[PDB]
Formats: structure tokens, sequence, C-alpha cells
């Protein structure tokens, strides 16, 4: 068994028996499988354009598209942008939960942030993408691209994301980056969008703009 490198979170998640798959245990419940399924019949284009692949279910594991599996050297961020089960937020929209090498920059989870100390993390995640200004200031532009294509689509989506985490992946050289949704543990049905989710996202949108243009 091969256990697969979290950058955060709690779940057993281990390596897929064939390639570019990963296994996530449903730990509590099924309701993540349940919002999968409910997202694929009335949501199918935000699924698409979004989320990792929903493969399959063996037992209490769903098999999930593998996001780092294109990647030669992968750094990845997991930042919550649903409300969290009991607690506000570290960064006030959102909180950065890990990213690759966050331990050599003293990252605590746990640690509440100003403004100032959020978009130096987000600079920390980003400094292992070298010194090439043009090749870093293309994926934060990728990332702004799919990230304002989301806040609006979330407009006409009657989910409460509660839990939500969006994985940013960039590789060392800069050639290629994503970012996508996951984690739909705690998701419900709801009768209205939700504004706490939006706010989040507009919020990562500022800052990253904010990020490619300052010089
Ligand atoms: N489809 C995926 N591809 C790659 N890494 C993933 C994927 N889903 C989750 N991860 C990794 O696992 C971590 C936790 O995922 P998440 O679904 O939030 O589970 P948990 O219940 O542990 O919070 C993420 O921070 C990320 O590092
Ligand atoms: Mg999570
Ligand atoms: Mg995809």
């Amino acid at each position: 068994i091969r256990i697969f490198p979290r950058i955060a979170g709690r779940s057993y998640i281990i390596y897929g028996q064939t390639s570019g798959i990963i296994c996530k245990r449903m730990e509590k419940s099924d309701n993540e499988f349940v919002i999968y399924n409910y997202i694929s019949e009335h949501y199918d284009k935000f699924l698409k354009k979004y989320v990792p692949k929903l493969y399959g279910k063996n037992n209490d594991m769903l098999l999930l598209e593998d996001l780092t599996y294109n990647y030669n050297n992968p750094n990845v961020m997991d930042v919550k942008i649903g409300a969290r089960k009991r607690k506000s937020h570290t960064s006030g929209f959102f909180s950065i939960r890990g990213y690759t090498n966050s331990h050599d920059y003293k990252f605590d989870p746990d640690e509440y942030l100003t403004s100032e100390s959020t978009i130096n993390h987000i600079k920390n995640f980003m400094e292992a993408g070298g010194e090439n200004r043009d090749k870093t200031k293309q994926v934060l532009l990728k990332w702004i691209m799919k990230l304002s294509e989301l806040a609006n689509d979330l407009f006409e989506i009657n989910l409460k994301f509660d839990g939500v985490s969006l994985i940013f992946i960039y590789d060392d050289d800069c050639s290629k980056c994503d970012v996508n949704v996951v984690d739909f543990s705690r998701v419900k049905l709801i009768d209205t969008n939700d504004q706490m989710t939006i706010s989040a996202v507009t919020n990562l949108i500022k800052i990253l703009s904010e990020l490619a243009d300052n010089p």
C-alpha cells in the first residue's frame, strides 16, 4: 500500500492500484459520494470544469483523479473556502490548510493571520517557481482565469459548500498549473447560492491579481 503525500486534511488517502488514481476513504459518512452524484445529475458542467473526476467507488473508498499525476515537480496548496465546522477562518474569508515546503516557512494552520501574513504565505508557496517573473505571472493569470469563472458559476448553484478546499498546483518549471474544488463531505442542499464561498473566491482573485501586477 502506498500512502498519498497529502499536503493537508486528515482522511486516509492512498495511491490507486493503477496510474493516475488516488483512493480516498469516506471516514464519517458517504455524504461525499451522495454529493458527487447530486452534482453529476444537477450541475454536470460544474463537475467537469472544477472537480477531480470520480472514477467510481470500492467499498468506503472513492476512486478520484490524481490532480498531481502529470507533474514532474508539483507544488500544492490547500485553501479551505467553505465554512469551517466551528471556528472562524484564519485569513478572514478563507483558511490556508497547507502547502509544499510550508514547514520551511514555519507555517501553522491554527495561526490567525493578518492580510500581510496571508499574502506572504501565498508568496512563500510561489517561491519554488523560481526567479522567471514571466512564467510565475502566467501561473497566477491561469489561476485567476479559472477562479473568476468559478465565482461567476457559483451564483447559480444551490449548495452550501461547507468544508470544501481549492487545491492549487503548479510545476517547479511553471510549464503547467491548475486549481480544483475538493472535499464534498460536509456539503448540503439549500434554496439559495453560497455567498460566503463566493466571498472566499473573490478575495483570492483580488490577492492573486495584486501578485500578478505587482512589479
Ligand atoms: N483528487 C486529488 N488529487 C490530488 N490530491 C488530492 C486530491 N484530493 C485530495 N487531495 C489531497 O488530499 C488533501 C486532503 O483532501 P480532502 O478531500 O480535503 O480530504 P480531508 O477529508 O482529509 O480534508 C488535500 O490537501 C490534497 O493534498
Ligand atoms: Mg479537506
Ligand atoms: Mg480537470
